[PDB]
């Protein structure tokens, strides 16, 4: 499923991402739509041999179980399928425990890169919220 720009912004916020951590709406928008263009499916394979997962691009070294990442850790306890689903509850509970992990939100380098010190507001700016 991609995601409309509101309709994400809407189901991270029903899903209590709207400043968790301190990290405002528009933080995981921006980071949702740099790391996987709004698309629960994205999936981008790492040169470690972990894989990016979901719309959060939520990494298979550390959250998710994905089968084919020796040595991982799964701390979101998840299938890293579960990641992918138009359902965003297990990546959003997944970003909680990633972003809750130490470094914030620098976890998605695209955010870091390309969201971090941004007006991310603009990116919930005309979502009915
Ligand atoms: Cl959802
Ligand atoms: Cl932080
Ligand atoms: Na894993």
């Amino acid at each position: 499923k991609v995601f409309g720009r509101c309709e994400l912004a809407a189901a991270m916020k029903r899903h209590g991402l709207d400043n968790y951590r301190g990290y405002s709406l528009g933080n995981w928008v921006c980071a949702a739509k740099f790391e996987s263009n709004f698309n629960t499916q994205a999936t981008n394979r790492n040169t470690d041999g972990s894989t990016d997962y979901g719309i959060l691009q939520i990494n298979s070294r550390w959250w998710c179980n994905d089968g084919r990442t020796p040595g991982s850790r799964n701390l979101c306890n998840i299938p890293c399928s579960a990641l992918l689903s138009s359902d965003i509850t297990a990546s959003v509970n997944c970003a909680k425990k990633i972003v809750s992990d130490g470094n914030g939100m620098n976890a998605w380098v695209a955010w870091r890169n390309r969201c971090k010190g941004t007006d991310v507001q603009a990116w919930i700016r005309g979502c009915r919220l």
